[PDB]
């Protein structure tokens, strides 16, 4: 009587593949696209989750967003290999951008909000990055770089399901959203915390944030770029400029508070940015396109010509191609480059929840809510349908 | 014949006064209240100001705010000594929270906006702290701690006048406000940059700012406290709480975006702060009351009982009394105390200006605009009339 | 049969005491000195340690330092109450400054050095703050402020024993000391990591550290002050100045790299600090006396009169009395005050270990090594014998 | 009659050169190597310097080091153009790494040591970046990015001379070295403050410094790389590793505190770095080779494979070639890249001076001291003679 969206695939590695040190033959690899072949995504029966450890909770799922990584796990190259390049342990229940209600909690399952055992009925979201808590990075406070990481919806059953079990240490209360987001809207808001927290980690934690009055430039208007728009407007950016080919995304960015939006295929990016900032340029650039080798010369030209100094370029999207870095630009303009990944640690989750509670409405980016049954359809449709910004499962 | 509001007093020191290392007999002291007696303040004739160095500009003053410092220079204790404790060189033209248009400029009088000589007609405000730019603190980037400081409206003629001369290096363009603040409102906003920058230096630079989603508590709802409300809400504070006995001030705080206001004479500050923040407390406390010895226990008790950690207390008001500091509170809650002084350096002035341009309207705090002729009267009135938040000279 | 040094006391609270929210009647309090009476320390037989969770290890103790807190747990006021004011769960095996060798490890007991299960024979030291890993402060990377804290040698059986059981996540490898420190000296050095890490957390992590060339002033030459001398010299402090009335501690400070030592009882602290620093003062002051209310005026006078700015006062010692803080001093000299506690997180332990491995030898401070049997005697003797800087249990 | 080492060159631009917005035809350009041609360096007679501003001082030069910049200003490509690519106003007296004694000071010429007028006899060094103090970068505390810069020994007469004149605000006392550095050595140490401060800015200010116990890796063992070695050893680095093809420089690095040296042409840099750090790698990498495009893939490999995280790569050498940056490496290892230039601001000069006073002896890197007359010869010789690490004029 229980059902979830699951991905099955054939372990059939490419000839260059050698089993990685943390890979498990036939079951788990750190290099998905080298190994897993002919992915199939279907709704299927699953056994009931059960509390195995005293710190575990079982959440009844209300909403779950489809990530671009979900699309890439289910999509193939010409040879039938998945596009998704990273950690994958199939078969798995997909979905990691979620919220729901706690329906069961082991005796040691603590809610950080109360520092007491999780109570039935608590609305929660959870982290996708399942950090171990004991390794050297975790012990220094850097869980996004855990040496023993697992990933919800990648190799641990996720949340395109009726129920999902996770350790309490990954769950965060949505109680603050109550009476700000009525009914289902609370859970929609909750399901956007993970991708907003990716953006938050990138611009606030790794980026170093801004002083109010600073300008920022975001490249890429997907979910992460869009969350950056809202976050940095809320952080007090005087000008928030987003560069993005897609019109629906540029329009969304305006709803989220972008002061200017650029279509880089029809406008000169460099000139628009300099004009918009009166030659000052920006304190922070967020590279969220995934084509940094293509946008990098433009970013450098702004940094070079701008009168502002101390610019940070935060790289959050994944790409393979090399970046054409001109050392001199960063020397002469007192600028720097940081990489970002993940959404865990640093109190990022709770601050994003508080920020949502205090008015920051990300639910605007949800193009469509759908039933669990329609999720396989939309996962496939997102391979080509550029009009869809964010599709969210909603259990009604 | 030009006129300005000038203050005169007698050099007649208290018995404890010994001439300071940088004091000049009869003319200048760093210990104003120990020295200056029976102050008189009036509109009087002044000679034309003039370019005397190639770096100088002359500004036709459009607006100048009365600071509590001006009130304290003209108010005496029961023995006739001025209340203002710091650097004072009388007689002087008063006024240092001001804006106007440039009407003359030396050949080396550079506008930072263009890196070119100031244009006649350029709307500007200026810093009150006249840093030297060559001492060790200045050379390290800390001009609020200049070893050879002079102060506009304290020992150098100021801006309650028709015209004021200042070095171009102190002046900042208000061009960004054009077509956002129309007419006199541009100069009213310009005149609020200095006090707003004192707040900004205290909460962003010294206090270290906040991450969006943090809570903040401001104690004292004078101009500095009110600026801090607006600045920290603009920086994305989830809850901004202001504590101030005065109702007019609390209501203005709401208008500037404070989420909760506390009258500490009628309500329990500690319980209200804890109840408003759901037991989390705040990342930042601004002590802007000047009675730190009275509010310190309440601050400490919040920090102690609050579950939030890493709280910073920023001390911006000048008080003479010992603060009853409990070390253990700061050790156990991982908290710290920073002092703050002034408004110069760190690109505060230009950020405050861009922030106002982007929507942060501080002009809401202006209780009254008056003519130059009325300024002595209002400086007197402000000794007792606590309903007036900010009174501003407006040259029409 | 195994033996250990255990403290027994009577649950007999002062009239003012009310049971704390986390206290357990008859067993555990957060307020030791308000509750525990007539303490007695004895070597007694103990049950064999057991791996009960798969993450635990058992360590054969080689060395354990007597802390001042150990002395204070077994010392009483006139009415028989213990002097130690903090968390205490009696009876308990004392000892928390220790090293030894792994003799057993559970299946999931991971050594951070290798990211593999601990090997039998691995030399280790361990943290005393037993942080939970899951509360909000832990999840934000601040484990010294853990909401569910236990404490080794306070309410969890400690290391004045032949064997001690701890979770693997508190243990740190001493491999790097092999061939630098021969035989027992390796374990002696290991036993000093905890107090050295308290100093390290106080001056590097909380204090913010220094830039090479900065001056530092340390008040108090107990083991914490002595570690700070060593750390801050290794950190590139141009001048390290220690103030301590005990001659033996001043000579130890010189041995650890202090450039100047001050006997405050026979010398003028303020003038001596100002003379030695050529009027510059210091970037960092470490208050490690426990009498911050006696030394504060002198610290404030140096900060005030010094030409340097941006001084930090870090408070590490526990004191009860209020500090007479003059806000103005901190405002005018751009100075700050941070509290510090604990030694966990931030990678402090392993960096302290690497530092020792590269030449920083703290074993110079060990006055005497003694057998387990002699420990109760020395805990008593340390109440009055000030010649003993550090006394360490050595098992052979 | 006074003399100084001066460089004369011809204004004769490359065809692709257009006069820059701040250039002065025949006199000053921001692009030296696009304009100046057939440089000649000679000792010649100069007028006596004169206090022209109340804030100026006049310094009797005691020591001046030759910078790689002086070499590239007097070195040419095959078509006769200077190798130096930046701001140059010729003719000029060369030399900008100097110390000496104040012999005349204007009425407003304040010594930061005293906050009073400089007095005759004060040993000083001075900054080379003549920052304006008033532009927005200067106003914000960032004078290495001054919008109105002048440069001593580039377009303002420098210190390969018996005397040099500078604004008091660029000058820093060497009082603290008295008693520690005996005789001429005080002035040798002073002359090394500017290049040492370049390294300090790069590793402490821009690089963010380190926590004691951290490891560091320096690539390039020129004067900047070698100062970084001493600075970071003094900062408490548990392992200081320097990679450098030159044997003389590797040997100097060990004298300066390096725990390990690597010859990358005869050893595997990646494997050596991981071995010496027991797989943990480094907190900070200083790219001071000027060939970042050749060493970069090796840095990325150490960072990728090391178990340490939060690594910073600080790029201080000037190069032209693009860097093959792999973004994924910095994302997955939580690492970052910072650029650095200059030596001004942030209290770096006075800290470097205090550091030298407390025991950091940079004077070891001086290969040879020469008289003013031999400077032009050594400026030429340094084009080819790689065994000379640092050559210093001693008056
Ligand atoms: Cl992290
Ligand atoms: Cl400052
Ligand atoms: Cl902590
Ligand atoms: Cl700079």
């Amino acid at each position: 009587s229980l059902r979830a969206v699951r991905l099955h695939a054939k372990w059939d590695p490419r000839p260059e593949f050698k089993l990685g040190p943390k890979d498990i033959e036939g079951k788990l690899t750190w290099l998905g696209s080298k190994v897993w072949r002919y992915p199939e995504v279907r709704v299927e029966e699953v056994p009931e989750p059960r509390i195995e450890k005293p710190t575990e909770i079982i959440i009844k799922v209300k909403a779950c967003g489809i990530c671009g990584s979900d699309v890439h796990m289910a999509q193939t190259d010409e040879e039938g290999y998945i596009l998704y390049p990273g950690l994958t342990g199939f078969p798995v229940t997909l979905g990691h951008e979620f919220s729901g209600v706690v329906v069961e909690a082991g005796p040691e399952a603590i809610n950080r909000r109360t520092n007491k055992r999780f109570e039935i009925g608590e609305p929660v979201c959870a982290e996708e990055m399942l950090w171990c808590g004991h390794c050297r990075p975790c012990a220094e406070g850097f869980p996004n770089h855990c040496e023993n990481l697992n990933e919800l919806g990648f190799n641990v059953d996720g949340a395109f399901a009726e129920y999902v079990k996770v350790d309490a240490k990954y769950a965060w209360s949505l109680r603050e959203l109550e009476g700000v987001y009525e009914g289902d809207r609370l859970f929609l808001a909750g399901s956007l915390v993970e991708p907003t927290s990716v953006a938050y980690n990138a611009v606030i934690v790794r980026g170093g944030g801004i002083r109010p009055g600073d300008n920022v430039v975001i490249l890429g208007g997907g979910p992460i770029g869009l969350a950056a728009v809202a976050i940095l407007k809320h952080a007090g950016a005087s000008k928030v400029i987003l560069s993005e080919p897609s019109e629906v995304r540029r329009n969304l960015a305006k709803e989220l508070g972008a002061d200017h939006v650029i279509d880089p295929t029809k406008e000169n990016f460099v000139e628009a940015v300099l004009d918009y900032t009166n030659g000052l340029g920006a304190k922070l650039f967020l590279e969220a396109t995934g084509v940094p080798q293509l946008v990098w010369p433009q970013i450098e030209e702004v940094i070079w010509r701008a009168r502002g100094i101390n610019a940070t370029v935060a790289i959050v999207a994944r790409a393979d191609a090399k970046i054409p870095l001109t050392g001199e630009v960063f020397q002469v303009r007192r600028a720097q480059i940081v990489g970002s990944q993940g959404h865990s640690g640093h109190g990022t989750f709770p601050r994003v929840i508080s920020l949502m509670a205090s008015g920051m409405d990300m639910t605007k980016i949800i193009s469509k809510t759908v039933s669990m049954e329609e999720i396989p359809e939309y996962i496939k449709r997102l391979q080509t349908d550029k009009s869809l910004v964010k599709v969210t499962m909603l259990n009604e």
